[PDB]
Parts: structure tokens; C-alpha cells; sequence
């Protein structure tokens, strides 16, 4: 199986930890054996102007499905796996999800309904809604803190410094040429992403646990002097 | 503390990983440092015509019967009540509350009896035991060596193990191991006949995170 | 950032790893990078004499005494709830549950008293916050402290500890480690002297699946 997912991930945080803005969404093609991607797309939002994500998490991975014709969809929404094309308000209502949950796709099904159906009508392809179930997703997510770590070292102020919160359980390993993000849990069976970069000099870096938010790692960069 | 526990595990996927049946029952015999079983039975499904907790009580039973254990752990988490006092008044203390009210029926007189005869309460755990979890991973080792003796004439295998557990194919042996280190390093082994010109495989499941396939071939 | 959290851990188990009462309340002080605690507090309890009202109490007050020397930004306290602040502890506020209305006419006022003097907020965030699983940690390291010291002659102690961590025994030393790598690599270290004529072991509750149990046996 051949599949597409997309996530939204990594967040700049102040100094206190506070959530600003995120900073990256990404859409992977995910083959067996279904750990990690080697093709995929990026596009980041501005954090310092900050759900337009799951908006921009379709659109990347229609784009991207166009690309590599995947046998499916995977949409970072937990829904059961029921088809986008098929989400209107009566098929929300028979979801067993929150009342805001429900309200909140009623909204989203205006913009996402009508894409998933053009592109199925173009295709065959599904859009689904299968969220925290899917090991692609979860990839997309992997690779969205790598993108955000990279988007950090390529943006980082001259003497300034900026601190980034990084999605669920997931580490970031910085090599000369390259950062390797990996799930921190065992359980998922070893998912990781790599991403060449030029790492900047003049500036340090650390990876520690978001003492706000357990299980959430914070990767700070700060300047020397 | 010496427990007899069951569970059932193990699915044949279709090539889509689409959950076919289930595999494996697996009554394990486990003792201090609880991490392990060296005596265990095993009865197999027919996963393409696939309750299960019946075949769990019957091969808990018959094990125990073989090893005299000082209790049965059985996988319904029900806070550790005894089976034997589970009536229909007892079991209303919501869908699950009527249907554990069918199982009673059965189950409840079953353990009536062995308790008598034994002074071996079977009680009603489920995810708490780690005697149960063990049960659980050697239903997947299990699934494996049952995938093993059945890939010749099938061609090619895909098993869906048990939430987040590995297995390795050794010499004259497979190895199933938990994912999860907070469980502190649960394992289990059992001895087999590895046939030769298969390749197989461990790999995540796609479609459900925190599970592993494990795929062979001819 | 500096914060000092508190909580309570550890049990003396009987034979058949039955809970019998709580070992440790726990301060510690905790900064960058946010992996243990290099100042922290103890006070044990009498487990063989332990509802659970107690050791909140005890977790305010180590907390509060540990904070007036390190002086933190703020006070993390084990209670889940979504992060209020102690001092603004009534009714009104509760309301938006009956356990808590009791326990505020003891904890509220500490916490308002406290941060007239200094400013700092005490905080009931309980599970979100990792100096919260630091002082959990901690409390079972000092648990197994505990043992160790009041181990009987010739006598066993099961412990019990909070949920998966390990402790590893070194010569002069006490190490607990969470066994959960998604939390990032939490530890803790209390120096401590090892008796003789004793021996142990961890291994997993088998009547609590995710819980460590470390054995005291007396050598023969
Ligand atoms: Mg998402
Ligand atoms: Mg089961
Ligand atoms: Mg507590």
C-alpha cells in the first residue's frame, strides 16, 4: 500500500513556554515499511502571525498525491476513517465525537468536502479522516518538527535565539549536513525522518523536556558569546 | 505469587492489513520475577471462520489443573472481583453489563466448581495483570510459529500482532519481546521449526499505530 | 525557568503486593533542563499508619518551605486542574468537586499568604507538569531510601513503586529513572549508605501492569 498523509507540527514558544504560532505543515508518501518517507513536500506558516492548518494539510497532500498517485489519503483527523468527500452535516452528526467537534467539521466540511470530491472525482482517490490511527500521519508529524528545527537554525536572529515546541514524543538529532527526527515511544516500532540542511555556526542548541507539558520536548537554539 | 493467566491474540490481515480472524489462545503458568512463562498450552483458531473468552477460562483451567497455581487471572478488567460470585445482581453493581450478563450464564457455575474443588479463585483483571499481557505476547508468538507451519501451503502471510510487540525468528526458536520498556521488560519464547526458502518481516501496521505486522513469505 | 513541585510515592506492599500505605513526600527544585533535581525535600510517613487528604497537606507545606529557600517562578502542586492558581481556591471558582471544598479552608490561605509575601503563584496542574513526575521519581527514591534504612533483621520489604520507573542501587547512591523514554530521560540521585546483609530486586507488579516492584530481602 501506497499512502499520503499530511500533519501540521512545531511551534515557536516564548521563554515561558508559551505557544506563539506553529511553524510547519508537511505532506509525506509513506511506503512499506511504513517508518519513514523519502519524498515529501513543506510549507511553512509565519508563527508571528498565527484551522487554517488542516486547510493547508489537504492542499499539500492533494499536491503531493498528484505527484506519486497513492492508493490513499491519509487526513490527520480522528473520524474513524470515514471518506472527506462523504462529510456533510448529517454524516458528522452520526460521528461519535464532542458537540464542538462535530460543530467544528460542520464548519471545515465547506472547504474540505468539495476539494476531496474533485480530487476522488479526478482519481479515485480517498481522503480519509482517519487521524491518530495512522502510522503516515504520524510520520507527517515526525517530519514537521524537523522542518520546524530547520526553519529555527535558517531563521534564527544574528545574537538573538528561539526556542521550538515540538510535536508529541519526538526527538532531533543535529549532524553537519542533515537533522534525523525520531519518535521518542518504542511502541510505534521505530519511526524517523531525515532532512539535509546547512547548520549554521556562531550558535548552540538543546534538546529538553517542556517541564509545562510532559512528553513534549523543547528544542532551544541560543547565540554565543 | 504463582499465576495461571490466558488471553488471545494474533490476526490474519488481508494484503490491504484488513483483519481477517483471530489466531491464537494462550494459557501461560507465570512466577516470580513475573517477567516471563516457561510453561504454557495453546490452542489455535480458525481465523478464517472466526467467544474467545471461553477458550481462555477452559485452557486457563486445564493448565491449571497441570501446575496449581494460587489464582487465575482472566482478561476482563473488572477491578479483580471473583467470577464465581458474578451474578446478575453482582454484575449490575452498560452494554457491557449485559453482556457480561450472558457470559455469567456459563462462566460463573464453571468457576463455582473449580473453586471448590481447588480453592483457586479465577478473577476478573484483565489489563492490569501483567500475567494477562504475557498471555497476550505469546499469542503472538504463537501467531508467528502458526504462521510458519501454514505459509507453505498458503503462499504468503500477513499477522497482526498484539499492540506494540516485536518478534524475532532465531535459529530453532522465535522470541517475542513488548515495546513498551514501562512494562519492564516483558518476553516471551517458544521452540520451533523454522522451514527453509521463506523470507519474513516486522513492520508497522499502517492502518493502526502501536501495532506491528509481521509477514512472511514463500 | 524555576519551578519547585511536590508530590507523594511509594508503598509498602504486603506478600501478595497489596498497597498498605505511602513512603515519601517529595519537594524538589527544578530548572533547565528540566531532567531532576539537584535541591530538594523529604518527609516520610508513617505507612504502616496512612485519606489521602494528608499528603497534599504535607506536598503544600515541603513545597512552600523548599520554595522560601530557592525562590522559584512558581509552585507546581499535584492536582489536575487544567492549571488554577491556589490563592483564587473558593466556591465560584471550584464550581465550575465537594473533596476540594474541604481541602481549600487548609490550602488556600497558605497559597495566599505565600504569594503576598513573594508574589508566586502555587499552581494545581498535577499530570502536565514534569517537576510534578520529577518529585514523583524522587519520591521513590526516597522510598527505597526508606526501606533500606528501616529494613527489619532478618526481615523483607516490598516496595512499591510509582508508576514505571526503576532504581538502580550504586555504592554510595540511590538512582530512579522513569522507564517511559517519551518523557525524555527524567532521573533523580540521592546519596545514600547501602547496608550489608542485604539483598534486592525490581521486577514488574504483576497485579499492577506499568508498576515497578523493588524487593528487600534479608542475605542468611
Ligand atoms: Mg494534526
Ligand atoms: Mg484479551
Ligand atoms: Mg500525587
Amino acid at each position: 500500500m501506497r499512502i499520503v498523509a499530511a500533519d501540521t507540527g512545531g511551534a515557536v514558544l516564548d521563554e515561558s513556554f508559551q505557544p506563539v504560532g506553529l511553524i510547519a505543515t508537511v505532506a509525506v508518501l509513506v511506503e512499506k515499511p511504513y517508518k519513514t518517507s523519502k519524498r515529501f513536500l513543506v510549507k511553512y506558516a509565519d508563527p508571528y502571525n498565527y484551522r487554517q492548518a488542516i486547510r493547508d494539510e489537504i492542499e499539500l497532500a492533494i499536491e503531493l498525491a498528484r505527484e506519486v498517485s497513492p492508493d490513499v489519503i491519509h487526513l490527520d483527523s480522528t473520524l474513524g476513517g470515514i471518506e472527506v468527500r462523504k462529510l456533510d452535516e448529517s454524516t458528522i452528526d452520526a460521528l461519535q465525537i464532542s458537540d464542538r467537534g462535530k460543530e467544528i467539521w460542520k464548519e471545515l466540511s465547506k472547504d474540505l468536502q468539495p476539494l476531496a470530491k474533485k480530487f476522488w472525482e479526478e482519481t479515485g482517490i480517498e481522503i480519509i479522516a482517519i487521524g491518530k490511527s495512522s502510522v503516515p500521519v504520524r510520520i507527517a508529524e515526525i517530519y514537521a518538527g524537523i522542518f520546524s528545527v530547520k526553519w529555527a537554525l535558517d531563521n534564527v536572529k544574528e545574537k538573538g535565539g528561539l526556542l521550538v515546541g515540538l510535536p508529541r514524543y519526538m526527538e532531533v538529532e543535529i549532524k553537519k549536513d542533515k537533522i534525523i527526527g525520531k519518535s521518542l515511544d518504542p511502541r510505534e516500532g521505530g519511526l524517523y525522518g531525515e532532512v539535509k540542511t546547512e547548520v549554521p555556526q556562531g550558535i548552540k542548541w538543546e534538546l529538553y523536556p517542556n517541564p509545562l507539558v510532559r512528553r513534549f520536548m523543547v528544542f532551544e537554539i541560543t547565540s554565543k558569546s
